[PDB]
C-alpha cells in the first residue's frame, strides 16, 4: 500500500505498565493504530478504490495495478470509528455515524509511531481490566495476541510503504482472505464478495498467523482460546490452501480455525460468568492470563494456561469443568485432548502442535489486538447460545451461553445496540502473581 495525504494519521496514545516480582509496576506510553481494513483506500484524488464489498473495476484491474492506483489514509479515531482514549483506557464504540456508517473496530497497540509493541509473555503474565457490562449479545469485545511483524511487513514486502503506521500486516489463526492489503501488494484479484456481510468479501490470498485469544467476551459469556499454527509467524495463502471460517473447507490449511477453548459456561458452570454472578459483568473486572512452563521458566514448554479474575479486592479464579472426563480449569494437553474428544470437535488443535507450538509463538513477538464486532459468519452463537442451533442443547460442547438462537443476527445488534461499546484498560505485562491482588 502507499500513503495518501487527505488526513494525517494520529494514534490515540495509551499507558501501559511492566511489572516486577515485588507489585512495582513501571508505566510504558504506547499508541493506538486502525487495522488497514477500516481505512479509505482511494486514488491520488480519489475517488474510491473499494466502495461497500466491491472493488473499483477501473482502478484496480490487478493487485499490481491497484497498488500503483490505491492509497491508504489517515483515521478520525473519535468522529468517525468511535475511538477514544484515556491514561490508561481504551473505549471502542459499536456504532458510529459520519459521512458513512461504521460497525465496531480492530486496532493494535504500538510502542512508536512506526513499530508494534511486541510482548513476550511465555513463563509471564498478561493482565488487564474491562468494561463489558455496556456489551450484550451478538456482540464480542475482543482482545488478544497475533504472530505479526513489528514493523507491519514493511521489511519483508517493501511495496508496503505505509507499514505499521497505518495498521497494515494483519494475520491470524484464520488466515484471513478479507483483508485489502496483503504483503505488499492488494488482494483484489479474485475477490468475491460476502454472501450476508455488506462490507466484506475475500480475494485469492489469506494471511496465516498464530493466535492466542485472551479475551472474547460480552455481558453473557467468555471465552479463552489458543490457536497454534504449523508454522508460527505471518505466512500467505492462496485460495483454497487458507482453510479457516471463511472458506468452504475450514481445516484443509496451515492453522486451526477452531483452538482449545475453555468457557465456563460451556464446561458446565452456568452460574459463573455473568449479570450478578460469581464474576460480576455488571462491574469492571481484572482479567489475568497465566502461561506455565515446564521449568517454571521463560524458556521451558507451555505446559498450561491458568485464568483468574479479580474484581472488588477478591481473587476469583477459573470455575471447574463439570464434563466428563474433561477435568481441571486450565488449558493443557491433556485437557484439550480430552476436550475435542469428548464434544467431537476435530482435533485441528494438535494437529498443528497444539500447546507446545502456542509457546513458541508466544517465545517471539505477538502483537497485542483491541477489537469489538458482530459476527456475520455464525451470529456470535459459538459464544454465547447454543451451537450448532440444531443440536440438542444437553448435549455436552453444545451450550456455550443463555442466549437465543434468534439472536445476534447481524442488522438486529446494529438496530438494537448502536450505543454498544468495550473498555479496555489497566493493562499490565510481568512475572507469575506480579501483577495483582
Ligand atoms: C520504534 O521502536 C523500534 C524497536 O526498538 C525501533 O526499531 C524504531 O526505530 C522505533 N522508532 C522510533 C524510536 O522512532
Ligand atoms: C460454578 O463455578 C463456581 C466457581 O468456581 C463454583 O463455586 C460452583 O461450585 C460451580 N458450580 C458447580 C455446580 O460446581
Amino acid at each position: 500500500q502507499k500513503v495518501g495525504k487527505f488526513s494525517p494519521e494520529v494514534h490515540p496514545p495509551i499507558t501501559w505498565q511492566e511489572c516486577a516480582d515485588d507489585g512495582s509496576c513501571k508505566t510504558m506510553n504506547g499508541e493506538i493504530v486502525i487495522d488497514a481494513n477500516w481505512r479509505w483506500v482511494h486514488s491520488e484524488q480519489g475517488t474510491n478504490c473499494y466502495t461497500g464489498n466491491t472493488w473499483n473495476p477501473t482502478l484496480c484491474p490487478d493487485d499490481k495495478t491497484c497498488a500503483e492506483n490505491c492509497y491508504l489514509d489517515g483515521a478520525n479515531y473519535e468522529s468517525v470509528y468511535g475511538i477514544t482514549t484515556e491514561d490508561d483506557s481504551v473505549r471502542l464504540n459499536f456504532i458510529t455515524q459520519s459521512q458513512g456508517k461504521n460497525i465496531g473496530s480492530r486496532t493494535f497497540l504500538m510502542a512508536n509511531s512506526t513499530n508494534y509493541q511486541m510482548f513476550y509473555v511465555l513463563g509471564q503474565e498478561f493482565s488487564f481490566d474491562v468494561d463489558v457490562s455496556n456489551l450484550d449479545c451478538g456482540l464480542n469485545g475482543a482482545l488478544y495476541l497475533v504472530s505479526m511483524d513489528s514493523d507491519g511487513g514493511i521489511a519483508r514486502f517493501p511495496s508496503n510503504e505505509a507499514g505499521a503506521q497505518y495498521g497494515t500486516g494483519y494475520c491470524d489463526a484464520q488466515c484471513p482472505r478479507d483483508l485489502k492489503f496483503i504483503s505488499g501488494s492488494a488482494n483484489v484479484e479474485g475477490w468475491i464478495p460476502s454472501s450476508n456481510n455488506p462490507n466484506t468479501g475475500y480475494g485469492n490470498h489469506g494471511s496465516c498467523c498464530a493466535e492466542m485469544d485472551l479475551w472474547e467476551a460480552n455481558n453473557m459469556a467468555t471465552a479463552l482460546t489458543p490457536h497454534p499454527c504449523d508454522t508460527s509467524s505471518q505466512t500467505v495463502c492462496e485460495s483454497d490452501s487458507c482453510g479457516g471460517a471463511t472458506s468452504s473447507n475450514r481445516y484443509g490449511g496451515l492453522c486451526d480455525p477452531d483452538g482449545c477453548d475453555y468457557n465456563p459456561y460451556r464446561m458446565g458452570n452456568t452460574t459463573f460468568f455473568g449479570p450478578g454472578q460469581t464474576v460480576d459483568t455488571k462491574s469492571v473486572m481484572t482479567v489475568v492470563t497465566q502461561f506455565i512452563t515446564n521449568d517454571g521458566t521463560t524458556t521451558g514448554t507451555l505446559k498450561s494456561i491458568k485464568r483468574l479474575y479479580v474484581q472488588n479486592g477478591q481473587v476469583i479464579s477459573q470455575s471447574e469443568s463439570t464434563v466428563p472426563g474433561v477435568a481441571g480449569n486450565e488449558i493443557t494437553e491433556d485437557f484439550c485432548h480430552n476436550q475435542k474428544q469428548v464434544f467431537g470437535d476435530k482435533d485441528s488443535f494438535t494437529k498443528h502442535g497444539g500447546l507446545a507450538a502456542m509457546g513458541d509463538a508466544l517465545k517471539n513477538g505477538m502483537v497485542l489486538v483491541l477489537s469489538l464486532w458482530d459476527d456475520y459468519l455464525a451470529d456470535m452463537l459459538w459464544l454465547d447460545s447454543n451451537y450448532p442451533t440444531t443440536s440438542p442443547v444437553t448435549e455436552p460442547g453444545v451450550a456455550r451461553g443463555p442466549c437465543s438462537t434468534s439472536s445476534g443476527t447481524p442488522t438486529d445488534v446494529e438496530s438494537k445496540y448502536p450505543n454498544a461499546y468495550v473498555v479496555y484498560s489497566n493493562i499490565k505485562v510481568g512475572p507469575i502473581n506480579s501483577t495483582f491482588k
